[PDB]
DNA sequence: GCGATCAGCGCGTAC
DNA sequence: GTACGTGCTGATCGC
């Protein structure tokens, strides 16, 4: 049965009522400076169909679309605030966003869409947008007719749903995370990506003819040592020119055929030089694909600027992520890469980047959720937790740690966070499985309050059948019970590493927001430009540098309280890369 | 059967 | 453990 509504040709009084479920429709994927595709609005007047190019010229909608006190529900309104942020046109008013809604009750259902959400409520009255937009390359805009009833129908949605969502939150208790924490991220998420960041695209540029030098040669001298010429980025074809005509040992296998992974590669260069060329290769290959031609691919020609999308909506845990372009990827780790960020500069003269960082976050987050009296003591005394750990599983003095005893811990620190075992131990160091289960029991006898942590979370996620964050974030986790050992086994990885990874996503989310309100209070021009899961990265008038170096680390370590101190570094420069 | 497309995934960056 | 972009490739689409 058809739903009724009105297809209006002007803006009337009615449809400004001051509480109303709201479309502003962007079809495309990325929706900076997109189209809006058609509008429209539920409330207790009626239904209504607006076209975007009447509605937003009207100043009467536009006022009211501006209007704190007209409360608006939405899905995504992200997506719409930014559409809108490009238009020169102010959204306000959102009370309740049902995408963030569906994420926080349950983010494994993967709701990407009005009618993902309304299923989880027994509605079904909404078309999922695939239905009706198609897919991949079949992508399309319906006619006015189609896309009027399904902008309605999506509105109709929200109005029903709303109460039903925000009942079951406020049972959870995470009804203040969504409208103390998320809605209000959504608008600081929405400024930061409208805001773009500044790319010397001259540089990167420069970068890739250089790289595209060194990759021919790289190239030449591969086919040279093959005795003959290949897709080198092919796994078949590499595979088989390294383990069948250069029969170099088979160290490990895919599910499909050889390894070649990186670590592989290392233990195979002393056999032949074809190795280490094939890794050279690799390295630039993968600078120039996607941190150069990649990169410069998504730049707006017009302002030299990137303008990423933080999905707010998607991680299991609780963090952001960021595409077209991914920002939360760039190198920095080596220094060949690392150059990649002098190509993100300050958007005006005279302005510096600023980043600041959680020193060891999810450690520290570790410490006060176990409660663990030495690993909060180490951090009390702001001790080189890894150099620390070595010194309780070795037994030794802080002199007698070597460089590899120091690496060995540090494996063993960044195991235990995301979930500990003794394969997995056994494959990062690269030695034995009864050896990896030595260094786990040595790190439990000397953090036995981590040790009962990950025991009493598994079996809390058995009993609940989800773990939960600082903030109240939660996730399900039916493979806890499941007969087969892999499956349950990534379920106890995840009961274990998902609180901390969690706690820090609500811990730096809060931080930003905290950070906005004072930077705000002080008049400061500083403005988020990147959040990259520990840190965020600013940019501001090089005047403002020595107020946000006491400003921004306080505001972030005092976002919440815990048992054990939080520690931020900051750095600042001309460029992203100097910012170190 | 085959070109175009879609869908899965090895790989390598980040934290 | 959490992501994303990439290039290749087997599966599936559309004739
Ligand atoms: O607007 C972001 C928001 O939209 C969803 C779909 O509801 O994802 C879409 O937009 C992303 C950013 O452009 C794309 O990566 C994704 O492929 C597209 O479906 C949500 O997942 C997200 O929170
Ligand atoms: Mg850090």
């Amino acid at each position: 049965a058809k739903m009724a509504f009105t297809l209006a040709d002007r803006v009337t009084e009615e449809m400004l009522a001051d509480k109303a479920a709201l479309v502003v429709e962007v079809v495309e994927e990325n929706y900076h400076d997109a189209p809006i595709v058609g509008i429209a609005v539920v409330n207790e007047h009626g239904r209504f169909f607006l076209r975007p190019e009447t509605a937003l010229a009207d100043p009467q909608f536009v006022a009211w679309l501006g209007d704190e006190t007209k409360k608006k529900s939405m899905f995504d309104s992200k997506r719409a605030a930014v559409a809108l942020k490009w238009k020169g046109i102010e959204l306000c008013g959102v009370s309740f966003d049902l995408l963030l809604a569906a994420y926080l009750l349950d983010p494994a259902q993967g709701v990407d869409d009005v009618a993902a959400a309304a299923k989880m409520k027994q509605y079904e009255a909404v078309r999922p947008d695939e239905a009706v937009y198609g897919k991949g390359a079949k992508r399309a805009v319906p006619d006015e007719p189609v896309l009027a009833e399904h902008l309605v129908r999506k509105a109709a949605a929200i109005w029903e749903l709303e109460r039903p969502f925000l009942d079951e939150l406020r049972r959870n208790e995470q009804d203040r995370l969504l409208v103390e924490l998320e809605q209000p991220l959504s608008s600081i998420l929405a400024e930061m990506e409208f805001a773009g960041v500044k790319v010397d695209t001259k540089r990167l540029e420069q970068m890739g003819k250089e790289l595209a030098e060194q990759l021919g040669t790289v190239e030449q001298r591969i086919y040279e040592l093959a005795g003959q010429e290949f897709n080198i980025n092919s796994p078949k074809q590499l595979g088989v020119i390294l383990f069948e005509k250069l029969q170099l040992p088979v160290l490990k296998k895919t599910k499909t055929g050889y390894s070649t992974s990186a670590d592989v590669l290392e233990k195979l260069a002393p056999y032949h030089e074809i190795v280490e060329n094939i890794l050279h290769y690799r390295q630039l290959g993968k600078l120039q694909s996607t941190y150069i031609e990649g990169l410069l691919k998504v730049v707006r020609p017009d302002t030299k600027k990137v303008h990423t999308i933080f999905n707010q909506a998607l991680t299991q845990t609780g963090r952001l992520s960021s595409t077209e372009p991914n920002l939360q990827n760039i190198p920095i780790r080596l220094e060949e890469g690392r150059k990649i960020r002098q190509a993100f500069v300050p958007s005006e003269s005279d302005w510096l980047i600023f980043a600041a960082d959680y020193s060891q976050i999810e450690l520290r987050v570790l410490a006060h959720i176990a409660e663990d009296d030495n690993l909060m003591e180490a951090f009390r005394r702001d001790l080189d937790i890894h150099t620390k750990t070595a010194m309780d599983i070795f037994q030794v003095s802080e002199d007698e740690v070597t460089p590899n005893m120091r690496r060995q811990a540090k494996a063993v620190n960044f195991g235990i966070v995301y979930g500990i075992s003794d394969y997995g131990l056994a494959q990062n160091l690269n030695i034995s499985r009864k050896e990896a289960a030595e260094f786990i029991e040595r790190y439990f006898e000397s953090f036995p309050g981590v040790k009962r942590y990950m025991e009493n979370i598994v079996q809390e996620a058995k009993q609940k059948g989800y773990v939960t964050t600082l903030l109240h974030r939660r996730r399900y986790l039916p493979d806890i019970t499941s007969r087969n050992f892999n499956v349950r086994s990534f379920a106890e990885r995840m009961a274990m590493n998902t609180p901390i990874q969690g706690s820090a996503a609500d811990i730096i989310k809060k931080a930003m927001i905290d950070l906005n309100a004072r930077l705000k209070e002080e008049r400061l021009q500083a403005h988020l430009l990147l959040q990259v899961h520990d840190e965020l990265i600013l940019e501001a008038p090089k005047e403002e540098m020595e107020r946000l170096c006491r400003l921004v680390p306080e505001v972030m370590e005092q976002a919440v309280t815990l048992r054990v101190p939080l520690k931020v570094d900051y750095h600042y420069g001309s460029t992203w890369y100097d910012a170190k």
